[PDB]
């Protein structure tokens, strides 16, 4: 089966020639993904670096790849940057191997680095290699599976383990076997009875253990001096999962909103996730997708289930080390680039029309952070619009609005920082940005009726906080209903919708309420004036209250910092929801008001020596305390 021959991988390395360069040279004899071959497998190397700190992109990278190679600086050991990615991989139980690099550099200490992998990361390490020679003398590795040394001259060759290392080699051989036979009772009895265990036997258990994330095979080498890359390639093919081994992709069936495990299979309907959009001067914008089921041929019609818009498959490309290949068909397991797509963003799902699925749940929360923009001069206004809209399509969680001064709206600081930067740099737009503003909201607490007359039209309307209504069939923030004296019912809606943006307390939009038009009168046209007065006066009678965005904060930290981290979260009016041990770390889940989260990236770093990490998504609105409610009515 073609599907079992695939290896979808990331190479996670803190940029030191690099390991990935050596990988790419050996298969032949810049891209979001590169496809190459080793032994009898097709390897798809996902470029894991990106924003590198955005969080969303890192998790999306981890769902596209199926296994990972974690590369550790042989001289530095385990570094904060590598810990934090390793923790994210723990989240998804990504099958992983460790490659201890730079074994030729001054101070390179394989065994110190293995100790940090075991200690700092709490990873169960399966050492299948030992280094031969220290620093400048590093010459190769002892393969503990074959019990043989592999040496590189300056050509290479496999020989008996060097004499002065037979003690270490034979001791690690055992430690390996004790780890490996824990996954089977029969071979366990075979190893206990004294019989020799075959290499093929050992490779199978190592593979099972690696795929189930029971342990992590450790390898070493030197990409600089070009030593150890071939065995790493062999271990990638031998031990990292195929998409068959993953078995399922998680998602939602669109018609039912039911979450589901979708089987990875070519005979099931087509589905794919776009993970990077890359601009190319020769072929235009490329959308890289990982296909999880079904097939697409050029000319097929699929549907973008996040945008709910059809797309047509035109050009399809495979990226190799130094050439692109036009292909006319792609199928489950493949990673390919599509050209000329109309409106598809990273994170979007492309699906069969007959069965629509979404693979990355994409609730589009109302923006929490708002920024005022003024173009530098009257000229750039043309560039100031085309650029901000070209980016609001590539990213739907960003919005731009205008008051009949333009305003941009995002979901967090770093999110807006990246946009403003691409705005001035990539698009040569010159403008001036104001200071951020929290997107406060307003609601009513109690039901309130009001008969309002303008002169001459008169409406009589009941306002109700949705939490108390006795109806429904959907879930909108503002609900309209008219149990009516007039055929002008459309006129009341327009007025009510236009003015709720301007709330009664302090100018913020009113949300979470029904408005029931009951009875009226007439004598002209344009009832919006009266419906506005009803709202403007009525809503003061429903005990209106200011609302602030509350964020779901998820902090992954090593236990020693959690006391400080939790105390700081509570100083931000945060409320801890849960703690779960993951390895030797803790996952803290909290609700914190966005207003108290500015600069948390840098605070968390200084509180955890760089070893903690966090993610933040909009949770809900709730009422603001008295002290801040006065702080908001200040302006």
């Amino acid at each position: 089966n073609k599907l079992e021959q695939i290896r979808n991988i990331g190479i996670c390395a803190h940029i030191d020639t690099t390991t990935t360069e050596r990988i790419l040279y050996y298969t032949g004899k810049t891209s979001a993904a590169t496809t190459c071959r080793w032994q009898d497998k097709v390897i798809n190397i996902i470029d894991t670096p990106g924003h590198v700190d955005f969080t969303i992109e890192v998790e999306r990278s981890l769902r596209v790849l199926d296994g990972a190679v974690a590369v550790f600086d042989g001289v530095a050991g385990v570094e904060p940057q590598s810990e934090t990615v390793w923790r994210q991989a723990d989240k998804y139980n990504v099958p992983r191997m460790c490659f201890v690099n730079k074994m030729d550099r001054m101070g390179a200490d394989f065994y110190r680095c293995v100790e940090m992998i075991k200690d700092r990361l709490g990873a169960r390490s399966l050492i299948i290699q030992l280094p031969i020679g220290i620093e400048e003398n590093f010459k190769g590795i002892v393969n503990l599976i074959k019990m043989k040394a592999v040496i590189w001259k300056d050509e290479y060759f496999e020989e008996d383990i060097p004499a002065d290392m037979q003690d270490k080699a034979a001791e690690y051989r055992a430690r390996l076997l004790d780890m490996v036979v824990e996954l089977d009772d029969t071979i366990m009895e075979q190893y206990l009875s004294g019989a020799e265990i075959t290499e093929e036997q050992i490779k199978i258990l190592i593979r099972k253990g690696t795929i189930e994330a029971r342990f992590y095979p450790i390898l070493c080498g030197s990409a600089f001096k070009n030593k150890g890359v071939q065995p790493l390639l062999d271990a990638i093919v031998d031990f990292l999962p195929s998409p068959i081994d993953i078995g399922i992709v998680k998602g939602i069936e669109v018609s039912t909103s039911e979450e589901k495990d979708f089987p990875i299979s070519i005979v099931e309907p087509f589905s794919a996730l776009a993970f990077k959009i890359m601009n190319d001067p020769f072929v235009g914008s490329l959308t890289f997708i990982r296909i999880y089921s079904g097939k697409i041929t050029s000319g097929a019609t699929v549907i973008n289930t996040v945008k709910n818009k059809r797309e047509k498959i035109g050009r399809m490309l495979l990226m190799h080390a130094n050439n692109r290949e036009d292909i006319k068909e792609a199928s489950a397991g493949d990673i390919v680039a599509l050209a000329g797509l109309k409106d598809t963003s990273t994170g979007d799902t492309l699906s069969d029309i007959d069965k629509q699925v979404v693979l990355e749940r994409m609730e589009f929360p109302e923006p929490v952070i708002e920024l005022a923009v003024e173009p530098k001069s009257t000229a750039d206004q043309e560039k100031m619009g085309l650029a901000l809209s070209r980016l609001a399509a590539e990213d739907p969680s960003f919005r731009v609005s205008t008051d009949h001064q333009t305003v941009i709206k995002g979901m967090g600081e770093l999110h807006l920082e990246i946009i403003i930067d691409r705005m001035r740099r990539e698009f040569k737009v010159e403008a001036n940005i104001g200071a951020p503003q929290v997107a406060y909201r307003e609601t009513i607490t109690t039901a309130c009726e009001i008969d309002y007359t303008h002169k001459f039209a008169r409406v009589k309307i009941i306002f109700e906080p949705l939490k108390d209504v006795i109806d429904l069939d959907k879930n909108k923030t503002f609900v309209f209903e008219s149990k009516i004296p007039k055929e002008y019912i459309p006129g009341v809606e327009k007025g009510l919708n236009n003015i709720r943006e301007t709330g009664v307390i302090a100018g913020y939009p009113m949300i979470d309420f029904k408005a029931t038009l009951v009875d009226g009168a007439f004598h002209v046209l344009a009832f919006e004036i009266a419906a506005k007065g009803a709202f403007r006066e009525g809503m003061q009678k429903g005990n209106p209250k200011l609302l602030e965005p509350i964020m779901k904060v998820e902090v992954i930290t090593p236990d020693e910092y959690m006391g400080d981290i939790i105390g700081d979260l509570n100083s931000r009016r945060g409320q801890i929801q849960n703690m779960d041990p993951r390895g030797n770390a803790q996952v803290v889940t909290a609700h914190v008001p966005l207003a108290e989260m500015f600069g948390y990236v840098n605070t968390l770093r200084s509180l955890s020596q760089g070893r903690a990490q966090f993610s933040m998504i909009f949770s809900h609105y709730d009422q603001v305390p008295s002290q801040v409610a006065d702080m908001i009515k200040a302006k």
